[PDB]
């Protein structure tokens, strides 16, 4: 017969890496804000994949555009072009107003190609001395897995045991001016690579007024301001980018996750000439990288926010969520916070009750939510979530947490 | 109306990143060994993608695995489990004969994952001191864009003006057991990556006996053998791995590309217990990483590979290939090499007569190849090319090449 929950969790156990540990749930079926699992069970995704699908599980016009697409082209490789790609590469920069982007695959690919844009750029155009350049990160940062991206962490979980670490990468305080503007005296900085709200850190919001600072003091120094959007971009904050709030313009915007409704690894690198163009052909790449398949999903997947007016709704809705969360008794839970759809909350951990245990109890309840530590549990369902769906699920949040 | 093929060409000038020099043309359609541009014109693909499309452009079997399975769940992230991750690892491992597979997206990816695994088991089962920990790599190596990829390439395109570069990564001849040897002496190596063949150097394949050779060097000195088969994997050489042409184990294997037939940005790091499970969970990841829908494809073109028997048809076609190519004049035609469907041409290059050159005339008879030098031409077809059609493209390439 089919395979049991029980079943899919010990045969990965045994065939595959023990790189997680993740909730224990095994989800065969996803459509729209629901998941069910091997047993027929329903289920409130208030995960949303780390907003790869802010557009909802199997959003149909995605799905369309992907099945429409394999039957034609999939991949030619950059090495010849391909007639899909110059359409989504004229579309996402006029939508979001640069030059030009650098097409990648995963979100860390971004990250790493605008850390090789920040430092040709620093040697090339700014004047740096090879190899001097250095990149400012800030404390409590998430960029991926890759040697460079776990080399400016300061979390022990993703550098402990992988060095020795990539030069050049130093580190301060997330949401503090006066330390950017101290590291900012060193010319040659190349950049600062910074996150509008920390997700992995626990959605650390910055205070009013960080964004407007960091760009002023970044274009003071003539430092490269690369915003990792990553996961805050795409409606999920409510706005097209987290950095729209302040009006603010970094010279790198990264865009990954949902840029294709969790049906495609795309991700994306939008910068203006004078920096993208430092890289000179052949020296920069990846063999997946703009595919027309991707390319076709990656449009879809863009229409959907726009048409849909999803970050308005994750606006309104956003605001909804954390009024209701703050009514929670203050002993049980310490804070509330977030933008939109991107919230969590802070519960009092003692040794006995924690963050995992309360998603245990969610889960059994209804509502699958992950926590980011032992006292942080996040809860980012798809912006495609109507009142009602948000209000019932927010029912099993206060049945779950009042429960213990 | 449409665009045209100049249409093309000048929107992804104005909208994209300039870090390629493709050749010009511009493919809409792919099917099996053929592409089709936007005029029409019908081609033989003698790049197949880097060989990511081994299987041929959309094969109808992992096609319908891929829209199969879009209908269902396309991803969850590895927070939750999903049921398809399963079935693939253990296929894929059963297949390979490891214990685990850890899943990445892109080639990149896995080679990261590479370097990590070989550095934790250096340090917590060898013993070496943190953060001592040695990688050696063979000069001409290619493994992808990274920060740490370019930091062990000899390619000045790749590493200039990138730096500065990740430590602890030392770098020998390729084809060389007297250097691996003399490299292997210092105990803080923890391991020797490598390509069984070296395929963006040109497709240098090294004299028989060094992968034995490199095997029995690892071994006796307890460093961890990497063979890098993203390229040179899954058929492509005439074999499940190019390394099993001399019958050898590598400690880690990587596997991309062709992995997915080009429909989906899939790769795999493949290795025993031991080494796999130094890796503790939340210590690695990424977000697309094992998701289903990569999965039901990867397990579909690894289906296609056994079931139609490529590996044998690469081999058999392989050497007429190579026969027919060494027919050609001495003083034109410099060196044919390669193993399999893997292959290339050297040309003796003039001023004025270059590999370019040699490509747009082969673009304009009908077939497709890709030049990696100023004097190599790399010839790899899709693994599904029949005798007569091989034939067929071996005449356009005679044509073409004494029509100079
Ligand atoms: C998830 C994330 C990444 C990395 O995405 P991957 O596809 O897993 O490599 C980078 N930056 C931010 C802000 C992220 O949330
Ligand atoms: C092409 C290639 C890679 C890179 O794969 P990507 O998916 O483009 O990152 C790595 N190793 C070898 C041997 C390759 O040929």
């Amino acid at each position: 017969g089919p395979p049991t929950s029980d079943d899919i969790f010990e045969r990965e156990y045994k065939y595959g890496a023990h790189n997680y540990h993740p909730l224990p749930v095994a989800l065969e079926r996803g459509k729209g804000i629901y998941l069910w699992d091997v047993e027929g069970r329903k289920y409130f995704d208030f995960l949303s994949s780390i907003s790869a699908v802010n557009q909802g599980h199997c959003h149909p016009k995605i799905v369309n555009a992907l099945k429409s697409q394999v039957d034609k082209l999939t991949l030619t490789s950059r090495a010849f072009y391909n007639n899909v790609l110059g359409e989504y590469e004229e579309y996402i920069t006029k939508l979001f107003n640069y030059h030009k982007v650098l097409p990648m695959n995963t979100g860390v690919e971004a990250g790493e190609t605008a850390c090789k844009l920040a430092r040709k750029w620093g040697y090339t155009v700014k004047g740096i001395q090879k190899y001097k350049a250095k990149i400012v990160f800030a404390a409590g940062n998430f960029w991926g897995r890759t040697l460079s991206a776990i080399s400016s962490s300061t979390d022990p979980t993703s550098y402990d045991g992988f060095g020795p670490f990539m030069p050049g990468f130093d580190i301060i305080p997330y949401n503090d001016l006066p330390a950017l503007e101290r590291a900012l005296q060193d010319p040659n900085v190349a950049a600062f690579m910074v996150e509008p709200i920390q997700g992995e850190a626990g959605v650390v919001v910055p205070d009013p007024g960080y964004l407007m600072g960091v760009r002023e003091l970044c274009t003071r120094h003539q430092v490269l301001f690369i915003a990792d959007e990553i996961q805050t971009g795409l409606a999920r904050t409510g706005r097209w980018l987290a950095v729209d709030y302040e009006n603010v313009r970094p010279d790198i915007v990264l865009l990954g996750k949902a840029l294709s409704g969790g049906l495609y690894p795309v991700s994306a690198v939008l910068c203006d000439d004078d920096i993208m163009l430092t890289i000179k052909p052949g020296e920069h790449g990846s063999t997946y990288g703009g595919n027309p398949l991707g390319c076709r999903v990656a449009i879809a997947a863009l229409e959907v926010l726009e048409e849909e007016n999803l970050a308005e709704n994750a606006d309104k809705l956003g605001i909804i969520l954390r009024n209701e969360l703050m009514k929670l008794p203050s002993d049980v839970v310490t804070a509330v916070r977030g933008k939109g759809l991107l919230n969590a909350i802070v519960i009092k951990e003692t040794k006995d009750w924690d963050a995992w245990k309360v998603c245990l109890r969610l889960r059994d309840n209804g509502l699958l939510a992950k926590p980011t530590h032992g006292d942080i549990i996040r809860f980012a369902p798809p912006l495609v979530i109507k009142e009602d769906e948000l209000r019932e699920s927010i029912e099993i949040i206060n049945k779950t947490i009042l429960s213990f």
